[PDB]
């Protein structure tokens, strides 16, 4: 039987009882994500170019708008805004969102893979709605995912229930389900950083880099795939397995990659899907935050390449 | 004033006074990409998955069968096929087209981008067509370049004119002229290829890599990216500058690259960039092929940086 | 604020307290109205015409929408211009709704790409008894919502429910039903009468006057303008839109008139009075026809209540 | 073999040796339709209706401006400019254009079909292009025809060639040969005119009407539709067979229809198909206008019925 974004979403909402508050919001995202997808993929862009005579902003206002108008959220975290923003009193609901409604879109000029990030909480104080609501660790998370525009256009959900993976067929504009209850693989072949920063990793990375490369036990070499957009990555990573690093650098000493929107999402799906997601210290998930854009460094995937990985950060102290 | 491919091939063809028979083939073959980019983006996959109760085969097939009816051509080389096509007697035309209808289809599980890529020789006797048609130099090529079905479709075309760059905008299925003449930066601030084989790396290749990462002198190491799908690190190359590799071995001395649709094609495009490309031995323009399907090395990219992986790889000939 | 067909549904869905079996029940709906909109439009025909060298469209479109409402779980008995019985949704996808519709009405001639439209109405079941064929024998007043779909110029899905009239325009770039006009409302009064004049040997006496009253007035004012489609959707949403009158009345050949009384005349009726209008079969409201046979046959004359009225006059003068 | 409108016009131009002038033209044309039939279809209406917080003047527009940038019209007729355009001296090429570039708009609110009509003539001499070269007899067509934004988007082209049908295929944005060289119905059974002012007709659309009706040899009624639109009645005139009528009354003495962009081009389209078009006095392709704005009542279809209209009028003088 076929199964859409849409109607998962009310079926899985009825079997909880709940409000339907997530639901309107999810919707909400849904609609955002194919409008997003509609733009990224260049439609009317003949018009621009004068046959009758910003992209990351657009895509922020559209996740924002549909966000503040589903009227379940009180408090919105982008990539794009330096604050918090707050919905205004009559719009207020339940959650908050925090997003990255373009990730990859500083690369889109070469046409690289793009996405978009999101996570979603419940409100857990009863104070007036702020920036402090957001700074929630993951393992709180709702809900979280992302959609990948690609070669195709795909939205990932995970949630309590698991991983879930719907294909937008852009002749109907509705996202199919195609993938249920994913698990990533339990070991990998491939091994994701940029090692162009090969100079500044610390002697935890390098050893294990060096294991990928040369394995000390003569089985074969992992593969390197770098595409170097976050939703690609991890995304492949997903589908895969292996094992995706960006840890911090003399750049970057609190890594690179963005906890609220970045890290935390994907982290929830990595560990939803059977998998893992470390700083290196503690769970990435576990990370209890203080900046709304502060980073993390991250290591994720496939378990037994995150496990193998943490045991030579251990060898390290 | 507003362009499109249609437009922009009319406007050359007339200009030259040719027969026409160029152009028909390159719209025949626009409007394969089209087609093919219809289906990479998964339009109908609804159908599919039971609403109303094969990707590299149909893009050979949509390249194949509209390029046969072009009636511009005679000999058609594809990655998928073991021998050349020859098009039947009375759909004979003068041009023989070597491609590969959908390259890293391998990894399209992933939604990595794919692309087509073509090369376009004008068959050289009136001899009955044969395979030996196609075995031309790349010094030979008429046209060549490259569909991207990534974040957006763009067909890269070059000719004798320079190389240029069409977005495909969905909404009217039309190609449009985005960027003209382009050409590749001197030099490039990033490398781009497998690092997971480095253990079977030529020694020439881990020392010029070395230099990327750990430079000896006082400037900034180069970042890297490697997206494991030609067609998207060729064009990331194109775009921002830089260095591709995909190189001889020992395993594999000629390299995994096919010299007819693949390193040809974007030899030709490079070089019309005011890019190199090169074996390490010879330009990749240069080889004369002896099979339809063989295989060879290929350097490409901003020429300050070709010119100093040939520096490297001479110091170990 | 942007509003979908999703967030309208939603949205009313949650004030009344609902399950959510009508809110599953229309998405799925919608969801097969954007894929028969992308078949009727051709998207794909180049396959169809050897580009890398199968259904027909009113077939698919049958396919399309019972397949959506089976697996909807909100549906126990369909009942489709497409076949003969009533389809009994199978027990382990039972709901609670019984729907009426007309999948691809006009396609007799989608070979001029005249406008065509999925109508559709919804009931709720009203005995306790294993359901059946009879659950669908329920007067137009028993709807809970009804509506169409017409595939024009645009796409634009009508739906009309006890809050009133409702039109969502398809916006084909991103696969959504944007609601373009809230609570629609029909002209009191309209200058356009339709219906096939072709036939006019075959009228009924109370038909012919009125017409000839169209065109020729007493009070002498200017006469009405003709405008017959041919397709229903297509000539029943001109009418909501600027106002008129269209009949597809009786005659001695067809005395029960041609169109179909549970997927065509009562959904248009319901819409029809949702908006401030009128059908009628000249005897009775449409709505209030107590159904005997699920492909049971009625007159229907319907549009802006002073036109309507006025066929009425005339229909009552040749009693 | 498959076909479309471009690979179909550049065969016919190859054929008759031409410059390729009138196919430059004609594919600009069919980029503008395109890009009205997306338009009338409503893509982007969310944007509009405030997601992220005209159309005939549009549709006018997008033809003007492909027109001009085809560099093969001088002189451009449309029904929504009081004079002729004159193209600048740069872009002018040798061909004269009038066109509808959305017939039937002002009923764009019901969502009735709507349509663009065109027709093509050769420029009148060398003397700097004037209104003038617009005032020219049906008979000097080189091409004509329309756009149907029905149901689907077909285009129909009428030529010396005979008249060809092609369907736009919105997922490849391309124009499917569908209908070659269609013919109309000897004879059909439908006729087509607004009823509605009755009142006001001459005695011989009257007693035609009253034999429609009426047979008196017995025989059936014809059927009536009439969508208020003029290339949507037109179309079914020529996919069905039958008439239709738009005639002279003592208020309107030369119809209500304008001649240069809605009956030639039609009558044009109906003669290439082996139908007439008549304004009851003489053809409609043989009268000399001198006025671009003038109006001409219109009588067309199937010959047999056509004939059977004219029997009438001469039987009325
Ligand atoms: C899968 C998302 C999800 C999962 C669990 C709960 C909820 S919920 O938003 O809190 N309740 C909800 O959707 N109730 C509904 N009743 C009827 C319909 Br139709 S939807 C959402
Ligand atoms: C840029 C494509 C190109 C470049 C060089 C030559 C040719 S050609 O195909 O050999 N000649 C050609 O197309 N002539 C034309 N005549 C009329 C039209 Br409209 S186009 C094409
Ligand atoms: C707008 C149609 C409509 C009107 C009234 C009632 C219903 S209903 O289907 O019976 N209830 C319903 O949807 N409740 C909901 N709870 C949560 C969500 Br999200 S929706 C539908
Ligand atoms: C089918 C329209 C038509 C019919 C007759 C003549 C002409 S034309 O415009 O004068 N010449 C033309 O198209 N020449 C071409 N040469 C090569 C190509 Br590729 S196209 C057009």
């Amino acid at each position: 039987d076929v199964n859409t974004l849409t109607r998962f979403v009310m079926e899985e909402g009825r079997k909880a009882r709940g409000t339907g508050e997530l639901t309107q919001l999810l919707n909400s995202l849904c609609t955002a994500v194919k409008a997003i997808s509609s733009a990224v993929r260049k439609a009317g862009i003949a018009h621009l170019y004068g046959i009758a005579g910003k992209l990351d902003v657009l895509s922020n206002d559209l996740v924002m708008n549909m966000l503040k108008s589903s009227f379940a959220t009180c408090v919105l975290v982008s990539e794009e805004d330096k604050h918090a923003i707050i919905v205004e009193p009559e719009k207020r609901g339940k959650y908050v969102v925090c997003f990255d409604p373009l990730d990859g879109s500083s690369n889109i000029d070469c046409l690289v893979s793009v996405g978009t990030i999101f996570g979603i909480y419940r409100k857990k104080s009863t104070d007036e709605p702020s920036e402090k609501d957001a700074l929630q660790p993951g393992r709180n998370l709702v809900a979280a995912g992302y959609a990948l525009y690609g070669s195709a256009t795909m939205l990932v959900l995970a949630m309590d229930c698991g991983v879930n993976c719907f294909m937008l067929d852009p002749a109907i504009g509705e996202f199919i389900l195609v993938d249920k209850d994913v698990k990533i693989k339990k070991k990998g072949k491939i091994y994701s950083l940029n090692e162009g920063y090969a100079k500044d990793f610390d002697p935890a990375v390098t050893e294990y880099i060096q294991r990928k490369k040369f394995p000390p036990d003569n089985s074969a070499p992992y593969g390197a795939r770098y595409v170097g957009s976050m939703v690609a990555d991890v995304h492949r990573t997903l589908v895969y397995g292996g094992i995706f690093l960006y840890p911090a650098n003399k750049k970057s000493p609190n890594g690179k990659l963005r906890l609220l929107y970045e890290c935390n999402p994907m982290a929830y799906v990595m560990e939803k899907a059977g998998g893992m997601a470390t700083t290196g210290k503690e769970a990435v998930l576990d990370v209890i935050p203080t900046d709304i854009h502060q980073r993390a460094p991250v290591i994720l995937g496939s378990p037994d390449d995150v496990l193998e990985f943490l045991k030579v950060y251990e060898k390290h102290s």
